[PDB]
């Protein structure tokens, strides 16, 4: 029987990779017509998938970068029980597999990471695992903090064995409508086991910051109810990176690349400038 996505599409008809655990991950590529100047991996957040980055990847491809992504295990069109991971390091391991395959085909090109929310934590842990390997990282509202109340709560619930209000994702109501009707997004409540893995990610990010030296651009909304702006200020202070920049979007919510048009246009522009300056 042919292996199929959770939506029943055969993987033989789609770009994919098989991870170290034998699971198929759905892949996406946005390649320039000419010879690329750099590679960039796009790392999506919890519950979402790589297709959400279509416009951002098309902007990056227009700067002569070869953009690539995959749906993390348990997400989008990739295999695995929905929003379940045996250990958070599976996500990092899989990004490194994809990155190594692309570097084999495009040797000598600098490689960048771009991550949003959990995807940002995966990007930080990926660059920390290989110091000096990546040319830069673009983080949009990365997951770097965990409430001490939610932490002790999840630990007690794990010893024993509710969905997000979409309106907190963005002030752009059309973007909230798109999010609520995308069948590849998991809008279910957090499973206890997955909550424990997000706590593991936050702990690992904390320990990684003294060894994090990759250049980075950090974009954060001041009114983000999912990833408190306090974490962006702490990440700026605690990362050892010699090239670090923070931009705060006053009044903006969590999904900065899908926010009010004035915010989204600035986010696209600032990522374009930052990546353009570091691939010149």
């Amino acid at each position: 029987s042919p292996r199929r996505t959770p939506q029943s599409i055969p993987y033989q008809d789609l770009p994919h990779l098989v991870n170290a655990d034998g699971q198929y991950l759905f892949c996406r590529y946005w390649a320039p017509t000419g010879t690329p100047k750099a590679l960039i991996f796009v790392s999506h957040g919890a519950g979402e998938h790589s297709g959400r980055y279509e416009e951002l990847a098309r902007m990056l491809m227009g700067l002569d970068l070869l953009v690539f992504a995959h749906d993390h295990v348990g997400h989008g069109q990739s295999e695995g029980e929905r929003m379940v991971v045996s250990d958070f390091h599976v996500f990092v391991r899989d990004v490194l597999q994809h990155v190594d395959s692309m570097q084999k085909d495009y040797p000598g090109l600098p490689v960048f990471l771009l991550g949003h929310s959990m995807g940002g934590a995966i990007a930080i842990l990926t660059a920390a695992e290989r110091p000096g390997h990546f040319a830069g990282m673009v983080l949009i509202s990365p997951l770097v903090l965990a409430n001490p109340e939610s932490a002790t709560t999840f630990k007690v619930l794990a010893a024993k064995v509710g969905p997000i209000d979409s309106s907190v994702l963005s002030r752009n109501k059309t973007e909230v409508d798109i999010y609520n009707s995308d069948p590849l997004i998991c809008r279910a409540g957090l499973k206890v086991c997955f909550g424990i893995q997000l706590l593991n990610a936050v702990s690992r990010v904390e320990r990684a910051l003294p060894k994090l030296t990759v250049p980075f651009l950090l974009l954060q909304g001041s009114a983000d109810r999912l990833c408190d702006s306090k974490g962006a200020y702490l990440l700026m202070e605690l990362a050892k990176s010699q090239d670090k920049t923070l931009k705060i979007y006053e009044g903006a919510y969590h999904v900065l690349h899908k926010e009010l048009p004035e915010v989204t246009n600035s986010v696209f522009h600032e990522i374009n400038m930052w990546v353009s300056q570091r691939t010149a």
